[PDB]
């Protein structure tokens, strides 16, 4: 119609449908309500003491040793972080309608990818830090030494690169939904349904990116490459986590940390 054309005049690319907007809204709010500190993180966060995370002392196969005190500081806050990822997922109808067993497999599969993304989007260029759970600002050396090794470097590089993308809450939430609804896991019951849901999220996300009209070119494929980086981060972490368990006693690992990162 005449009105439709007028308002779509500076549009070419497909916008989200009404159905996709509903999808977008629900996921955005699911993320906002489960993202620690929300909009206030920069003010409310405290730096991890400079004297912590400078003392790698426990051996690892790749030679990047672990600072036990720093590892402990990190693991002490990881349970509420994992919990919020579970909280986010439960708020998406296409996730909550899956069998309980599939939900668990999907959460285990994407948990590090999502937490890494949530750290990365809170990279602060001025202090050169990530913020963990909206409350703990950490330097590259600290996060490296406290257990992550080269995974820290990868997350910092992702965070630095994401600054220019200027992602909003919706884009972060849709990335999380896409990571969550991956069928690259063993033992799933409802593979076709999960794939259909990821396809629905991907198309809604592509259309939202169109709606946003970012100033950087090739935004959509660029964002997809970032998903691939997040996958590599998740994989490197899973491998390193196996080594952590070989080296250190169970008592240093919070129960949920152990459960979610099971091989
Ligand atoms: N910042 C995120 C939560 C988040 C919390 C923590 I502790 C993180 O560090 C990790 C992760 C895995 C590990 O094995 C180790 I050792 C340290 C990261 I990366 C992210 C959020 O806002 O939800
Ligand atoms: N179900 C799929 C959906 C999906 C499919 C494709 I093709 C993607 O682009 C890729 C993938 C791997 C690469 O090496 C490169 I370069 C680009 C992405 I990002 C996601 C998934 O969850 O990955």
């Amino acid at each position: 119609s005449h009105m439709e054309e007028m308002i779509r005049s500076l549009q070419q690319r497909p916008e989200p449908t009404p159905e996709e907007w509903d999808l977008i809204h629900i996921a955005t709010e699911a993320h906002r309500s489960t993202n620690a500190q929300g909009s206030h993180w920069k003010q409310r966060r405290k730096f991890l003491p400079d004297d912590i995370g400078q003392s790698p002392i426990v051996s690892m196969p790749d030679g990047d040793k672990v600072d036990l005190e720093a590892f402990s500081e990190f693991t002490k806050i990881i349970t509420p972080a994992i919990t919020r990822v579970v909280d986010f997922a439960k708020k998406l109808p296409m996730f909550s309608e899956l069998p309980c067993e599939d939900q668990i497999i999907l959460l285990k599969g994407c948990c590090m990818e999502i937490m890494s993304l949530r750290a990365a989007v809170r990279y602060d260029p001025e202090s050169d830090t990530l913020t963990l759970s909206g409350e703990m600002a950490v330097k590259r050396e600290q996060l490296k030494n406290g257990g992550l090794g080269v995974v820290s470097d990868a997350i910092f590089e992702l965070g630095k690169s994401l600054s220019a993308f200027n992602l909003d809450d919706t884009e972060v939430a849709l990335l999380q939904a896409v990571l969550l609804m991956s069928t690259d896991r063993s033992g799933l019951l409802c593979v076709d349904k999960i794939e259909k849901s990821q396809e629905a999220y991907l198309l809604a996300f592509e259309h939202y990116v169109n709606h946003r009209k970012h100033n950087i070119p090739h935004f959509w494929p660029k964002l997809l490459m970032k998903v691939t980086d997040l996958r590599m981060i998740g994989a490197c972490h899973a491998s390193r986590f196996l080594h952590m368990k070989v080296e250190c006693p169970t008592e240093l690992f919070p129960p949920l940390f152990l459960e979610v990162f099971e091989d």
